[PDB]
């Protein structure tokens, strides 16, 4: 796994190939231009970012750019080249803000997500993450010790050295949820973490037991997790999501190991719900915050 510098390498070397193209045209003219964003529209398209969306980045960058009569003293190329990565930041950016933990507050996040969407082990590693910034962080798995995430869960807090509660006996999630963080809140804890049955294929019996869930513990955020590699059929299952609780971030599996990661980044983009991180492998570090900017910065550097 040496091949790529950046999860969207194959996306990103076709646009700083268009890119180097029109800085190294003799002139630069609206054929150059429309030939650059030709080259960047099919990239994205064949990185299965939705034509809607296609659309309105050249429109963008077209609006931006002004050829005809220009600013004295700008490099017009570099100009053209900052307007496309400009618009490649809005691309895959929510346009809001995320979330956060407040310090000195306690802090209940719920996990929601669909069968194969890495939900459990994306739970550990957002309890590691905010262990390793200094908070009292612990887990939670409102399900029966009998569900194979259950052991899941345990042996990685375990290894972590993160407090866990889960029951021996209870049946109900609900109970358990509440029985949790009431425990963890008495113990003074800044960051609980509340992992949910993840054996759903279907949003209508994910979405019923996540209200559930959210009423009895009123959680401060509820993170969905999905995994990346549907594209941008991420944009339908992000909106569902989004319209069912005030307080929603995403976390990103999968978007690694097949050509659709800049698809769904956008698609979720597009829904107004922030990535707030990725899961990267089946490690507990495996794992990082996503901010756009530095994203997009490494990928066309
Ligand atoms: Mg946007």
């Amino acid at each position: 796994h040496h091949h790529h510098h950046m999860v969207l390498a194959d996306l990103g070397r076709k646009i700083t190939s268009a890119l180097r193209s029109l800085s190294n045209a003799t002139i630069i003219n609206e054929e150059v231009l429309n030939a650059m964003l030709k080259e960047v529209c099919t990239a994205l398209l064949e990185a299965d970012v939705n034509i809607k969306l296609v659309k309105q980045l050249r429109e963008n960058v077209k609006s931006a750019i002004d050829l005809e009569e220009m600013a004295s003293g700008l490099n017009k190329r570099k100009m053209i080249q900052h307007a496309v990565f400009k618009e490649l930041v809005k691309l895959v950016d929510p346009g809001v803000k995320a979330w956060t933990p407040t310090k000195g507050k306690q802090n209940v996040i719920m996990f929601v997500g669909l069968q194969g969407s890495g939900k459990t082990t994306t739970c550990s590693k957002l309890a590691y993450y905010y262990q390793r910034k200094g908070w009292k962080t612990c887990l939670i798995c409102a399900d029966t010790f009998r569900a194979g995430a259950f052991d899941q869960l345990k042996q990685n807090a375990t290894k972590a050295r993160i407090p866990f509660y889960g029951s021996y006996t209870e049946m109900d999630p609900v109970i358990i949820a509440s029985e949790g963080v009431e425990k963890f809140k008495n113990e003074n804890f800044e960051i609980i973490i509340v992992d949910t049955s993840g054996r759903h294929k279907q949003e209508d019996s994910l979405f019923e037991e996540m209200l559930q869930v959210a009423n009895a513990i009123q959680p401060d955020n509820i993170v969905y997790v999905m995994d990346a590699s549907i594209g941008q059929a991420c944009e339908a299952q992000a909106k569902a999501f989004k319209d069912k609780v005030d307080v929603a971030s995403v976390i990103v599996t999968k978007l690694d190991g097949h050509a659709k990661g800049g698809g769904a980044l956008s698609a979720v983009a597009a829904t107004k719900s922030p990535i707030i991180f990725i899961g990267t492998g089946e490690h507990i570090d495996d794992f990082e915050p996503f901010k756009t900017q530095p994203f997009i910065s490494k990928l066309l550097g």
